[PDB]
């Protein structure tokens, strides 16, 4: 809890669970760790735009079981 | 382009996996792909279909 | 500036060039986009901790040109 | 997890690389690997020993 300098820690403070899954190129899920404690998912869009979501939010597990599927 | 994982794996403990990403398939890839990187920074492709990874997956997001 | 809500674009406002190369793991480099119109260098530690390094510092060229040799 | 690049090229087009990803020799991966992200998503593993590859991380770095 004693920052070196210029770390980067958590991404995402602020996070979403509505998104469309048409508009996802692909997902990114990063667990806690001794960079952040806390689970942070980033969608990056097909334009390049990248987005917080909420690992807890039931939508949010629903949309990543179905990408899994090539749904 | 095309597909990167050629080979994937479905027996890795989820202790071992720092963070994963899929991607979903492409005009020059067929197939989601799913890339774990681990603690030590090695990276794996992970077999998206199989429940042992499905299961391994909704842990992480979890915090498991 | 229109952001999409819960958006996320640049991650490394303070960088640095003061790290020693034998204690990175992997080095990522972001290109400038849509996401974040500037380079971002983010080197991971041993130990997992994430730090901002600066792209444009002769210290860091030759630090990720080492690490393409394995050195 | 062990060693994921097998396979390797040394001739992509900077203007389609978003990202590059650089990691060092391990205990079971005994080569550098770097895996290059297109905008398009698809993934990609760049010879890292190739003069034309270690000229496009340098632009990358730089901005073109």
């Amino acid at each position: 809890d004693s920052d070196l300098y210029a770390e980067l820690r958590c991404l995402c403070i602020k996070t979403t669970s509505g998104i469309h899954p048409k508009n996802i190129q692909s997902l990114e899920v990063i667990g806690k760790g001794t960079h952040c404690n806390q689970v942070e998912v980033i969608a990056t869009l097909k334009d390049g735009r990248k987005i917080c979501l909420d690992p807890d939010a039931p939508r949010i597990k629903k949309i990543v079981q179905k990408k899994l599927a090539g749904d």
